[PDB]
């Protein structure tokens, strides 16, 4: 019986805090909990039990609740004054090469039509169409194009807006 | 400061289970408590204030409570088949010599009537008085006396009813 982060076995001097969901035992050490603040909480989740959470969290189906929360991001970003090169497809006229170049195209008026038709079932994949938009304008932008370094700044504010 | 028996530094790492009490941390090995025993108990009471608790049992005040016990331990005396010589007063007709040699005479009457009368304040004074008796019998018989026998078996019975009195 191997417990904790560090894997060893049950040492009845050790102080340890218990993780009621996965019934493991951690030295408050290992997880870097001192007794006295181990006293201040009342359900323990591991770290491990937190991350698998988290995971599941994110990958969970999307309701129509968390929809409101998907149009409010989306808007956000729409709205953002540094974002209207992204509002709408690519125009040909503006890059002939583009669409060449650039295999899976993405913006946010088609986002948000997908939105309009819940086309995204987990969190996971709204981000990744919006990730998708960034990526393909650093991809074919060089790092030192406005637009590249623009892309840069839109998903900061994205990554923060989801927070 | 140092903590436990062991008179050591606190070690954070180390498990340490706390005294009401007292309110001195002890290392839960040190004190003879397994983490799984300290779980389900509410409360936790060191070795040295138990010790403490155990000693002063006869000095605290007599409740109510103890009082009634204190009927209670008297009647099983009274009622015990040893008890025969000690249950009233020796009689002066029957021992001319007792209260000329005997300095503190007691029995179980007298003190049934200091138990209604409230007479004691702490089990020790209860405690002296059942000695009495017995030091007294002991004293004025010799050994293979059926008197002095009768109060070596009360007396061992007797301190055998007084544990988890109060
Ligand atoms: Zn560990
Ligand atoms: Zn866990
Ligand atoms: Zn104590
Ligand atoms: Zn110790």
């Amino acid at each position: 019986k191997l417990y904790c982060i560090c894997k060893t076995p049950y040492d009845e001097s050790k102080f340890y805090i218990g993780c009621d969901r996965c019934q493991n035992w951690y030295h408050g050490r290992c997880v870097g909990i001192l007794q006295s603040e181990a006293e201040l909480i009342d359900e323990y989740v591991c770290p491990q039990c937190q991350s698998t959470e988290d995971a599941m969290t994110v990958l969970t189906p999307l309701t129509e609740k968390d929809y409101e929360g998907l149009k409010r991001v989306l808007r956000s970003l729409q709205a953002h004054k540094m974002a209207w090169p992204f509002l709408e497809p690519v125009d040909p006229n503006d890059a002939p090469d583009y669409y060449g170049v650039i295999k899976e195209p993405m913006d946010l008026a088609t986002m948000e039509e997908r939105v309009q038709r819940r086309y995204y079932e987990k969190l996971t994949e709204f981000v990744a169409d919006m990730t998708k938009i960034f990526d393909n304008c650093r991809y074919y932008n060089p790092s030192d194009s406005p637009f590249y370094q623009c892309a840069e700044v839109l998903e900061s504010f994205f990554v923060q807006k989801l927070k």
